[PDB]
């Protein structure tokens, strides 16, 4: 699958009580996908034991279309984004789906330990620190070690 994404850091602040940022997800290949087969991550860690809130500010696809959740052990630790039945057709993209991450208590986070923050992109760009898999295979970005 030729499938990427791109990715733009909005909240450049440190320490805060929540990580936003956009994602674009591009079709680079001459075949058309379909979004409910991409599932993609997002890695941060977890330091507190509260609940963890995904929000969806807006998006083009519809944000009823996302399918959030968290996993993993930081930090292996992310958000997951999977999609219902989306079209992206070869060539195409999403267009901006925005994040926002907070604890459930609004506790602090610092995340200068976040493996996918970066701060220094403040306008889309292919960005490999969050990854990209279809049925279980990687297909785009580097997981954290």
């Amino acid at each position: 699958m030729d499938v990427k994404v791109q990715y733009l850091c909005e909240n450049t602040q440190t320490s805060q009580q929540e990580i936003k940022g956009k994602f674009n997800i591009v079709n680079t290949g001459n075949r058309d996908y379909s979004l409910k087969d991409i599932v993609l991550r997002y890695y941060f860690t977890k330091e507190h034991n509260s609940q963890l809130q995904f929000i969806c500010y807006y998006t083009p696809i519809g944000s009823g279309n996302l399918i959030p959740s968290f996993g993993g052990s930081g930090d292996e630790h992310y958000l997951q984004l999977e999609f219902k039945d989306v079209k992206l057709p070869a060539g195409g993209q999403t267009g901006e789906i925005q994040f926002v991450i907070r604890y459930a208590d609004n506790s602090f986070h610092d995340q200068s330990n976040d493996y996918s923050f970066d701060p220094t992109i403040k306008a889309f760009q292919d960005y490999g620190k969050v990854t990209l898999y279809k049925n279980g295979e990687l297909v785009w970005g580097t997981p954290p070690g």
